[PDB]
């Protein structure tokens, strides 16, 4: 598979071993990591994590991206599709992090591109993910875009996002993905 994921102000490309330092730094930023998993601050350890990740990628099992801002081609975060299953065909996503240098609407664009990748580039039917209780704005984001709060445990709320909702969102959210082919005008 090869991806061509770009929106208005951001673009995504697959993680390489050389992104290890950017990743270590991002994930060990205490302003960003309140609700994600602890991980190594050691660059070589992170390079190793990516090498294993690359085997999974080679076998169609996982796709992990650096998020870039288009205007200066500088890295602003991460996102991942992982843990694929069947009946129905489902993917998880997460590892979703944006730093201070993010564009304003990067969160919207990157989420949309995830769903482009999963539902159209990879042919899944459903998306699953979770968000820690307390990560209030992220709950609100996902509910707004159309995720369905299935359920929960002591830590998380568990969501699914159906392919059907992604197809509505392509029209409603077209302004985030590219320049419009025609604009609405009221007389
Ligand atoms: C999760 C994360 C990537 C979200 O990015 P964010 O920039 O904080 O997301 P926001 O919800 O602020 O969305 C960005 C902007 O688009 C707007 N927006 C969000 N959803 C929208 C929608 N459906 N329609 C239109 N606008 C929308 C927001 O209001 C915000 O604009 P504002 O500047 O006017 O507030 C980021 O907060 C982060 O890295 N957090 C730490 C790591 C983490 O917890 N990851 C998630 C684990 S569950
Ligand atoms: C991606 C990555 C992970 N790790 C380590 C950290 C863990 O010990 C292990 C597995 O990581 P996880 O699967 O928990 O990845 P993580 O990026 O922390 O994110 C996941 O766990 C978090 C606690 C969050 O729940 C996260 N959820 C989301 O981001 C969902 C979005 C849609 O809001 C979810 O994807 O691997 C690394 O050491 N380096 C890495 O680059
Ligand atoms: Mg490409």
């Amino acid at each position: 598979v090869n991806f061509n994921l770009k929106a208005n102000t951001t673009y995504l490309r697959l993680v390489e071993e050389n992104d290890a330092e950017f990743i270590c730094t991002l994930r060990n930023n205490d302003k960003l990591n309140t609700y994600i998993s602890k991980s190594t601050g050691d660059i070589k350890s992170q390079a190793e994590w990516i090498r294993n990740y690359k085997n999974r990628e080679n076998n169609g099992e996982e796709y992990y991206f650096i998020i870039f801002r288009s205007d200066d081609q500088s890295p602003i975060g991460t996102v991942r599709l992982y843990d694929f299953h069947e009946n129905p065909k489902s993917f998880c996503w997460g590892s979703w992090i944006l730093n201070e240098h993010k564009t304003k609407y990067a969160a919207v664009e990157s989420a949309l591109l995830v769903y482009e990748a999963g539902f159209s580039t990879l042919g899944f039917e459903q998306s699953h993910f979770e968000v820690m209780k307390g990560n209030d704005k992220v709950h609100s984001f996902h509910l707004k875009m159309g995720a369905q709060k299935i359920s929960e445990d002591d830590e998380n709320i568990y969501y699914i996002f159906p392919k059907s909702k992604y197809k509505e969102n392509k029209i409603q959210y077209a302004r985030f993905l590219g320049k419009l082919e025609h604009h609405h005008h009221h007389h």
